[PDB]
């Protein structure tokens, strides 16, 4: 029973802030699947939907991103998802703009999304979808270019990274194992 998160900050400010592309991801994997998100006594926005029996949920965290592991730990301990079945979406500063990136483990740059999935998971093997998003070329801080959206030139790019994502959580859905994907889509 596979459970999808992805990462972002709460807030139609957000809404398309390159942080933000964890939500993106699982709203695309929300729509293809035709399902609904509800408000959840755990800081989160859930959709529930099926694939033949198996019960795939899909996670926005409202506890803003460095909070994110107070809402997806209890959420994992209340469904009864183990981490085997989670896989988490996010933003990666140096993996570059149009580039995905599937691993399994790791530190995850300084993430402070993941850094709170890790204390409250007390691990730090699980699945993940990085998202590349690049990172400022400009005079902006980091806080300014993820909480900033996409350059006009950079938007078709991550679309086709957005997809990539979807098609990826669709290969994992279809039965494939993590692995086999991380050679598909690395």
């Amino acid at each position: 029973m596979k459970m999808i998160v992805g990462l972002g900050n709460p807030g139609t400010k957000y809404q398309y802030t390159k942080n933000n592309i964890g939500f993106m991801v699982v709203d695309k994997i929300a729509r293809e699947h035709q399902a609904t998100f509800k408000k959840n006594p755990f800081e989160a926005e859930v959709a529930e939907f099926f694939h033949n029996g198996e019960k795939i949920l899909l996670v926005k965290p409202q506890t803003f991103m460095n909070e994110s592991g107070r809402a997806v730990g209890p959420l994992m301990t209340y469904f009864g998802i183990y981490p085997e079945e989670l896989v988490v979406i996010y933003d990666d500063l140096d993996l570059a703009v149009g580039k995905i990136r599937l691993r399994q483990k790791g530190s995850a740059g300084g993430h402070n999304g993941i850094k709170s999935i890790i204390s409250h998971l007390n691990t730090n093997v699980f699945d993940r979808i990085k998202v590349g998003i690049g990172r400022p070329e400009g005079k902006k801080t980091v806080v300014q270019h993820v909480l900033s959206p996409f350059s006009k030139e950079n938007q078709p790019l991550i679309e086709e990274s957005m997809c990539q994502s979807v098609k990826a959580v669709e290969y994992l859905i279809e039965g494939h194992s993590f692995v086999d994907a991380m050679n598909r889509f690395n």
